[PDB]
Order: C-alpha cells, then structure tokens, then sequence
C-alpha cells in the first residue's frame, strides 16, 4: 500500500508540472508538436499502443537545450488540458529513456530554467517537498471510497489531495519544521483549538456590517473569560507561537496587559486554505493572519486589507439589494465582521505589525443557508481522488441513479457554467467589480447532483476597475485602501480571463470528459454561445467580450515561469 501510495503521488506530481511545461513555455513559445518521434527506440510498446489502437495523441516537446519529451495524451487542447495516458520519456544526444521521479523533475526544471535563463534550486526542493507530502496525505486517506471528498463540505475542504492542479509544487508549506505538517493539513483532517489572547478593548479596531463590534467579537470566541475593559481574541494556534517570539509581545506578557490564553479558543478544522478555519454549526468561518509561505504567498493580511474587507462586504450587500436584476444570479460568502488589535500608543508602523499579526475575518457559514451535504468545494469537485480518477464521474452516478451517458453530461455542464459566467461578467462590466473565480473560491451547492448555485468567496481578492468600480468607493477612504482595491480594466479583465476559463472551467471540462474527449469541443462551443447570450443581457458596452467570442487569445497566469523570474501568458482560444 505504500510503494503504491508512492506511485500515486509521484504520477499526480508530475502532471501538475506538465501542466505548468505545457501551459507556461510550450505553447506560448511554439515547442509543442503533436507528431510521433523520428526514432522510438526507448519507449516499450506497451506505453502509446494498447493492443487495438494508439492510446490517444503523440505529444512532442523539443526544448532549446535540446532535451525532448514524449507523452501520450487523450486530446489536442488550446489551453493545455489534457489526460496524460503514458508515463513520461525524455531523451538528449537518441534513445528515450524514462527516469525515476527525482531525476526527471531535476532535468525537466533543468529545462525551464535554460529557457528562463534564471535558477532556482529552492523550487526543486519545494517540488519534492510537495510530493512527499502527497505521499504522506494518500497513504492516510488511501483506504476510503475514492469519491468520500464530495459526500460534504468539510470533506471537500479535506480532500483537495493534490492541491492546486496547474502548481510545480502546490503542498509545500515551510514552518519552523520542529512543528509538524499532520496538526494543520486539511488532508489529514486537522483540528485544534484556537489559541487566544486577553486585550484591552481600547486597542481594538473593529469593523462589522449588520453586526454589533460586540457580535464580530462572538463570532470569533466566546468572550466570557474576559474581565472589564477586555476581550477575546483568537488566532491560528501556529500564528500565536510566531507572535509570541517578539519582544514587543514577550514585553506586553511580562507587564500582564495582554496573556496567554491557551489553546481555549472554539475547536475548528482548517480549510484547504489553511488558514481559514470550519467549526460545523456556527455561523461563521474564521480567517486568521499566518506569517507562512504557502503555495508561495506568505498568508497575512495587512492593515489596509483588513479595511478594505469592510467596504468590499458592505459594498455586496448594496448591490445585492439595490442593484440584484444585474448580479446574473450572484450568491456570493459575506464577511460581515473584522476584528484587529494594538497597544493603543503603539505607534505607526507597530500599530501595523500588530493588527496584521492579530487580523481576523469572519465568513458567512454558507452551510447553515445550503446544508453541508449540500455544498462541494469547485477545486475538489473537479480533483481527482485517492486512485487518480477523477471523483465527479462516481459521484454523478451515484446521484442520478445509473451511468451518465453523453447527453446527461454535457446538460450537467450547462446548468453548472451559466451559474458561474452570468454572476461573475454581470458583476465586471455591469458595475466594475473584479472577482477571483478560481477553483478554491467556489462552491457548488447542488440537489441530488444537480447545480443550483456557485457560490463565490473571498473578498481579499475583490479589485474595482479605475474606470467604472471606482465610483463605488468614496473619497472619505484612505489612500492606501483605495490603492489596495484599485485595478486597471485591463487587469481585471486579465484575472477574469485566467480565472473563469483556464483556471476554472477548463478543469471541469477536462474532469467531466474524462475517457470521452469528444465532448471538450462540444462544452467549450457551449461556452462561446453562453457568452454571445450573456453579452445582449448586458447594461455596458464589452469590447473584451466581443474580442473573446471573436476567438482572441486567453490570458493565463504562470506558476512555473513566474518563480523562475512573465506572470501572464497568452493561450489559444479553445473556439
């Protein structure tokens, strides 16, 4: 079970890295044939030859340092999705060889890394840090039903196995290492007891909408322990050991202004964001500040962020009620409810450190609205599973009663795309609000398999456009929250680009068509003629849109390239 376990994440690993090759250089950069090798002596027959055909497509990379590689893949597919049906074959001087995971990471970064032109032997560790994990994570959870992840919420959040499906290395997480991986790793269905800190009021900065400071508080922990003039804050229990190693804190411990609660705070289970956490019937999800790498972000959430959370939730909540005919169907997380301490003489750039350190959101719990069983994450939803099959296709079948056939998939896509694009394009050139529509900030909240709604979260990544989302902010906010919030049309227009169709909805695509490729271009068409409908059901001209219709290149934001530095690229129009 172990050397297998071993397998299973060695093949997951490479996959998300040959997305990357693929997606990042390959295509962009014209290295990518669709042709078999002159000479085939290396590969065995068993790997592109089934018994009664070719299994599937050649595909060909010839890279500038003259490595080449050869892998068979299910489709031809514009913006690199595609199953890959061999294991993996490189060859240099003639004569294909196909090395051990570590060896052929190293010289496929070897690669990227010449085209580049620029090194980065920390990437090579965190790409076998992350693999290592995954081999931790589906030898833990190798022994359950494949598809358990989409039987509820909190198991959708736990069984993101491979993480991020585009990533050369999407479950490194670098911690002080004397602290474990296992007690914070969604995967391995982690809980603890919040930590939490006794403050004096008078150096808390709070914001709520519809809610008392006092609620915002609750939300967070219960604030009976907490003597006059004092309240409860919590914190995520490795934040808290990070925030007492300052002197600053050491300072107010020893002069008893603030103390050392322990692990006394509500018991939650981390999300596969890490940092946010569920506690099952409560009504909110708490965020917390992790001074962390993850992914290769540093998870905090600085002073100006933490306001502009306010003025995004309050800001939702207007157009929801006053402005619903033009939303295309939004539902969408609120985070009513912020919280944020500092000694109150701090001073400046202390003040800072402190509230960024202490920071706190509370989410809606959309579970008690829409039922745990109800509600998938869209990243796990469309991930594959502890034996590498992706999990919707048992999960379909098990709700709609026998195998799906063609047709009943291809109108499951349909009544899941139009409750994506229509909420998050009538929210951009409608009113200028920019969201962030990836895998991880979405859900799905279907009955009996079928889709009623995407709900959308996170407004840390909500931008308003310069020329039309700007007016929604007032000139009584502070420049540097402004700032924060500020985005170029044609930025916006980029994330949106690289999040609903690349990101997002080319997985699903890919995960939905799985050994039925012929019906991509079919799912994609249906795209293009979502999007023609959308556009007459719109209030502002959208010249990015005819573009797009038009069969203009897609953007696509990098995970490979960037590290190696050349943050977006351009893919080919799948229409």
């Amino acid at each position: 079970h172990d050397v297998l376990s071993r397998m299973i994440s060695e093949k997951a690993a490479l996959h998300g890295l040959l997305n990357c090759l693929i997606k990042e250089f390959a295509i962009p950069e014209g290295y990518l044939r669709y042709e078999w090798p002159d000479e085939m002596k290396g590969i065995p027959p068993g790997a592109y030859f089934d018994g009664a055909d070719w299994k599937g497509i050649p595909m060909m990379i010839g890279l500038p340092d003259q490595l080449q590689l050869f892998v068979m893949v299910d489709r031809r597919d514009t913006f690199g999705s595609q199953h890959y049906l061999s294991d993996v074959y490189l060859r240099q001087a003639g004569d294909w060889q196909c090395p051990d995971f570590e060896p052929l990471v190293a010289r496929l970064l070897a690669a990227c890394e010449h085209i580049a032109g620029r090194k980065n032997p920390e990437l090579y560790e965190q790409i076998l840090q992350s693999q290592r994990l995954v081999s931790a994570i589906v030898s833990h959870n190798g022994r359950q039903r494949a598809d358990a992840p989409l039987q509820h919420y909190l198991q959708s959040e736990q069984g993101l196995w491979f993480g991020h499906p585009s990533h050369p290395a999407p479950k490194a997480r670098l911690w002080p290492a004397h602290l474990g991986q296992e007690q914070w790793a969604p995967e391995f269905q982690a809980r603890a007891a919040l930590h939490q800190f006794e403050v004096p009021v008078d150096g808390l900065h709070i914001g709520a909408n519809g809610l008392t400071p006092q609620q915002v508080l609750d939300g967070f922990a219960d604030q009976q322990p907490a003597s006059p003039g004092h309240a409860i804050i919590c914190m995520h229990p490795v934040q808290a050991q990070l925030f007492m190693q300052d002197a600053r804190v050491q300072q107010l411990l020893r002069d008893n202004v603030i103390r050392d609660l322990g692990q006394s705070g509500r018991v939650a289970s981390p999300t596969a964001s890490i940092r946010t956490w569920f506690i099952d019937d409560h009504d909110y999800f708490i965020k917390g500040s992790l001074n962390v790498r993850i992914t290769n972000c540093v998870r905090k959430n600085a002073w100006y962020e933490l306001e502009s959370t306010v003025l995004i939730d309050r800001l939702f909540r207007q157009l929801l009620d006053q402005h619903a005919d033009t939303l295309g169907g939004l539902v969408a997380a609120a985070e009513p409810g912020v919280v944020s301490w500092s000694p109150a003489a701090a001073g400046e750039l202390d003040s800072h450190w402190f509230r960024e350190q202490t920071g706190g959101i509370l989410r809606e719990n959309f579970c008690r609205r829409t039922g745990a069983e109800r509600s998938i994450m869209a990243g796990t939803l469309f991930a594959r599973g502890v034996d590498l099959q992706p999990m919707i296709q048992t999960f379909l079948r098990t709700h709609y009663g026998e195998a799906l056939d063609d047709n009943a998939l291809l109108y499951w896509f349909d009544d899941y795309q139009t409750r994506l694009l229509r909420p998050v394009l009538s929210l951009f050139f409608n009113h200028g609000v920019v969201m962030e529509p990836h895998l991880q900030n979405s859900v799905l909240v279907h009955q009996q398999g079928r889709p009623q709604q995407v709900l959308l979260r996170d407004f840390e990544g909500v931008k308003l456009t310069d020329d039309l989302g700007i007016r929604y902010i007032d000139d009584d906010i502070h420049p540097r929250v402004r700032q924060s919030l500020l985005y170029s049309r044609e930025q916006g227009w980029n994330r949106i680009m690289y999040c609903l169709f690349i990101n997002h909805l080319s997985e699903t695509i890919l995960a939905l068509s799985q050994g039925r490729p012929q019906l991509a271009p079919l799912m994609w068409r249906r795209v293009q003629q979502q999007l023609r409908a959308i556009q007459g059901e719109l209030k502002q001209p959208s010249p990015e849109l005819d573009a797009l219709i038009a069969g203009h290149p897609v953007a696509c934001k990098t995970n490979l390239k960037v590290r190696l530095a050349a943050s977006y690229v351009r893919l080919p129009s799948p229409w």
